[PDB]
This record gives C-alpha cells, structure tokens and sequence, in this order.
C-alpha cells in the first residue's frame, strides 16, 4: 500500500517458500544458494517439505550465541535443484532498533499477509517459552499462531523472522549478515 509493503512483497516473491516439519507449517526465507532461515522451535530434521515437495536436510544449524544462549534461528541447507535470489547484501551487520516494520506470512493458513507493526525495539533477552533467548526483536503487535517464520523488513533491510508473542507484543530473532558468512 506505500514503500515498505514494496520491499516486503519483493521479498516474499522471490525469497519465501512454506516449509512443513512434524511441528507446523511455518513461513520461511531463502537468504542465497539453498540455504534457508526457520525457527529453531519448528525442529527440523532430516526430511522437510517444501511447498508440500519432499526434501533432504543437508546441514541444520541451531544458532546460539558465544555465551551458549539460545538465538531461535535454524540455518537449514536443503538438497533443492534452484537457488535462491542472494539477499545477504539486505540484512543488517549490527543490533539495532527500527522504525516503521513488516510482517509478512506465507502459508496454506495465511497467504499474502503483511502487517505493519511500527517501531522495533532492540528488547535482547526474552524468556521464550520457558528458554532464554538473546538478540530479540520487540513490536507492539498482537501477533498469533501461524505467524512464526514470517519475515520482518524495513525499506531495504531483512531485519528479523517473528518467533513468538505475548498476547499484546511479538518478538523477533535478529538476522545479521555475520550469521550467513561462507
Ligand atoms: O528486491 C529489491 O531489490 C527491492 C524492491 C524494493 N526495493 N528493493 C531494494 C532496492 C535497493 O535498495 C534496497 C531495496
């Protein structure tokens, strides 16, 4: 509907597929090659599928950072015949906090979505689901079951996938260009 829903669209066009495990159907981004991005609650093994086609895992990696704190942010290397539009060059390279964020979710439960949340705030911590986590996204949204996974964007950057919610607020686990290094 204006400049921010452009570049959301543009990524969900091109950099999005549905990925089902055994825990749900979860929107989930392509970064480059056949490397992907889901959260590490979806608990991938070694089969997914992928727009309802059956695919190997060839790498998953939960991510945690140096003091050995959950990030909810599963890299997944899928044994696909197609890359990805390479996107690395859209994430930012520090924590930061946002104005004017997207949500967008692609599922068989909600496709084409997009949700402007506002201001994002750099939150940190997060007792998500019983787990510490670090480097969570905050935005005052009443997010909702069958959201996790979507991608959360300003103009120009791929700042977050949405991993959780309060009720009255939704969180995000931070996307850094460091993490898709190779
Ligand atoms: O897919 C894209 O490249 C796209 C759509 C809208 N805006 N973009 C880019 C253009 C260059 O600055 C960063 C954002």
């Amino acid at each position: 509907m204006g400049p921010g829903f452009d570049f959301a669209q543009a990524i969900m066009k091109k950099n999005t597929v549905i990925a089902r495990t055994e825990k749900g159907e979860f929107t989930m981004l392509g970064v480059y090659d056949r490397v992907a991005v889901i959260p590490t609650h979806a608990s991938v093994g070694e089969i997914i599928y992928i727009n309802d086609v059956e695919t190997r895992v060839l790498d998953a990696c939960a991510l945690r950072d140096l003091t050995d704190t959950n990030l909810e942010i599963t890299i997944v290397k899928l044994d696909r015949n197609q890359k990805f539009r390479d996107i690395r060059h859209f994430l930012p390279r520090c924590e930061d906090d946002y104005n004017d964020a997207v949500l967008s979710v692609h599922t068989s439960k909600f496709p084409n979505m997009y949700i402007p949340v506002g201001q994002v705030t750099n939150y940190g911590f997060l007792n998500l689901g019983g787990t510490p986590t670090h480097r969570i996204l905050m935005y005052n949204f009443p997010t909702r079951a069958g959201q996790c996974g979507g991608v959360v964007t300003t103009t120009g950057k791929v700042i977050g996938i949405h991993v959780g919610g309060n009720g009255a607020q939704g969180f995000a686990a931070m996307l850094l260009h460091s993490y898709f290094t190779d």
